[PDB]
């Protein structure tokens, strides 16, 4: 019945802002879980960039790539929203710096460059996810087109549960070795976009690593996080939303609230 109460609360919240909320949360210290719409599809938007950074680190770990190899792009027309790659166009960036920009600032140039040159495009990004046992995730298009968040479209979607399981595996599990996982965690912990989301749903002294997504259409926005509560084993929270209408804006406050509810549901 605690699951049932949390379900009623999410259902009401999603009705209050005329949209759809999907939630999965895991307490890693007990195995307890909470889901609502946990198997339904939601656009990933920028959130997939957190997995794209994990894929680079796996490549590094495998000695396929080097974390400090110079990535050069002096002639490229940077995609819109490339705040970090635009500052280093003249000089190039290290591969590790590039991947972390794609994660912590959602940098679109960084994303496109990495998929074109190191990850085998959207199909290769999908391949990596299948290789960690994620069967729901799919990326179909490149930046910026992956963001259209058309209702009923299944391109560039995943499920809250699968995203949560995958972040569990990547941030806490054993896909990455102890060394390279620490780096991923640090990247996550220093995300710059997430302050009004899962982060705002927890005490200021809990440590959080997250990655947000804001398609910019259909009120579509999301966040996933590892939370290290003080004196307790880590939580995983995954929150996805869509809204009914094209011009609807996303709601940071609904995400934060949905995370507050999900985190009490697994208390
Ligand atoms: C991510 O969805 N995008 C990059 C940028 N927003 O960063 S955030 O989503 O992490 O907050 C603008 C919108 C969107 C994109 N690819 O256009
Ligand atoms: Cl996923
Ligand atoms: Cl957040």
């Amino acid at each position: 019945n605690k699951s049932d109460a949390a379900a009623k609360q999410i259902k009401k919240l999603e009705e209050d802002f005329d949209g759809r909320i999907g939630v999965f949360a895991i307490d890693t210290g007990s195995g307890n879980t909470f889901g609502y719409r946990s198997d339904e599809r939601f656009p990933l938007c920028s959130s997939f960039k957190g997995f794209l950074a994990a894929a680079v680190l796996e490549r590094v770990q495998q000695k396929k790539l080097d974390i400090n190899q110079k990535v050069k792009y002096e002639s490229r027309d940077l995609e819109y929203h490339s705040p970090i790659t635009t500052k280093y166009k003249g000089s190039g960036m290290t591969l590790g710096d590039m991947a972390s920009a794609a994660l912590q600032y959602s940098d679109n140039g960084a994303t496109n460059i990495i998929m074109e040159r190191f990850l085998g495009g959207p199909e290769g990004m999908t391949k990596f996810m299948r290789s960690i046992g994620d069967n729901e995730f799919r990326l179909d298009r490149w930046e910026l087109e992956l963001n259209t968040a058309i209702p009923g479209d299944k391109r560039d979607t995943s499920t809250p549960k699968a995203v949560a399981n995958s972040l569990n595996k990547l941030a806490l599990g054993n896909v990455l070795n102890a060394k390279v996982k620490a780096i991923y965690q640090n990247w996550l912990k220093g995300n710059t976009t997430g302050d009004a989301r899962i982060r705002a749903s927890v005490p200021a002294d809990w440590v959080v690593g997250d990655k947000t997504g804001s398609c910019g259409a259909y009120g579509t926005a999301n966040d996933y996080a590892v939370i290290w509560p003080k004196n307790r084993a880590p939580l995983i929270v995954s929150i996805y939303t869509t809204r009914k209408s094209k011009d609807d804006k996303h709601s940071d406050k609904t995400i934060a609230e949905a995370s507050r509810i999900a985190i009490q549901a697994i208390d």
